[PDB]
């Protein structure tokens, strides 16, 4: 049955609620972003109105074959009316096409649903600054103080210099980057760019990236693996067995793999700086786990909330255990007391 934190009070609306079948009384189904835990349930047989960004709409149409007449894409930063309720989509700084949703209820309440986000000070200067928010449905993925990680910029810098140095030392080295969904494109694209290569990938992945309105993407990606020295593979293949195997397939074009696993968080962050990251190496294969997150750190989250000062917070992640829920409510009270709201 649909959980309460996927329902928008005082409306017919749900958010990311597609795996429950017909939700009783739901007149519009909103989708924040094209990730499987959020979209699970959509297909060509879905006949209710879906509201989303243009990018997420491209992916519904082309990847899941949802019929066009049920896809209702909205522009960002624009006041729109859905079944008589004013709404706005804002950039979530997550994966391509990911949004937060502002709801203006007829009775005067204002609700922000963050979807999945990585909080940033730039959000303090969007349409959010213009009015008060009474309820916040918050992406609490990493809502605990142990979760620190570097900026996206610092991580990409590390990856670019690592890859450029390896390939300049050995021109027969191949670079491989793991993926399992949209998001984190900057990792493989930045590396390709510094090396003067295109990124080679499967036809299904190339199709996915073509849905995203990336500038000059036809210039950066390709399905011709032969012409490319950066390859994208599924994340599951990013291990010594998987990479030895793939290296076999390259026909003696390459004698060495350098591979990147962009992970969310890993416990080497409590100790290790980005400067001090090292690979796991076996034979002529090295694997780097790098902490490229598309979710808020604890501190980025705390700042955002202390800036917004909502009257009520409703967490949407890590809600399945009493110890989790209870710990999060304790942090919310600290933040509120410390900021004075
Ligand atoms: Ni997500």
């Amino acid at each position: 049955t649909c959980p309460f934190y996927k329902k928008i009070p005082g409306t017919g609306f749900t958010v990311d609620a597609f795996q429950y079948g017909v939700v009783e009384g739901c007149t519009a189904y909103f989708l924040t972003h094209f990730h499987s835990d959020h979209y699970a349930g959509l297909s060509k047989h879905f006949t209710f109105p879906v509201y989303c960004s243009e990018i997420t709409g491209n992916l519904l149409k082309n990847k899941l074959h949802v019929q066009e007449q049920y896809i209702h894409p909205l522009p960002l930063d624009t006041e729109c009316i859905v079944n008589g309720v004013k709404v706005v989509l804002l950039d979530a700084n997550h994966c391509p096409g990911a949004v937060m949703i502002l709801f203006y209820l007829p009775n005067g309440t204002v609700i922000l649903h963050t979807g999945d986000f990585r909080a940033d000070p730039s959000m303090e200067r969007s349409l959010l600054a213009d009015q008060k928010v009474h309820m916040l449905y918050l992406d609490t993925t990493y809502c605990s103080p142990e979760y620190t990680f570097p900026s996206q910029q610092e991580v990409i810098r590390f990856a670019i210099n690592t890859a450029f140095e390896a390939v300049t030392l050995n021109p027969h080295a191949l670079v491989v980057c793991g993926t399992y969904s949209i998001g984190k494109e900057k990792v493989f694209l930045a590396i390709a760019d510094v090396l003067g290569s295109k990124v080679g990938m499967s036809q299904e992945k190339y199709k996915t990236l073509q849905c995203l309105n990336i500038p000059e993407i036809n210039s950066l990606i390709t399905t011709d693996m032969c012409s490319s020295l950066v390859h994208l593979l599924p994340m599951m293949q990013i291990n010594f067995k998987g990479l030895q195997s793939h290296l076999k397939k390259c026909g003696g074009k390459y004698n060495q793999i350098l591979a990147f696993r962009p992970t969310g968080w890993t416990h080497s962050n409590k100790f290790t700086r980005i400067a001090d990251v090292i690979p796991q190496t076996k034979g002529n294969i090295s694997i780097y786990g790098i902490p490229y997150s598309e979710h808020s750190s604890y501190l980025e989250m705390k700042r955002f909330v202390q800036w917004l000062k909502p009257q009520k917070i409703i967490p949407t992640v890590n809600v399945g255990t009493w110890k989790s829920r209870s710990t999060m409510e304790k942090y919310f009270r600290e933040w509120k007391l410390e900021a004075g709201y």
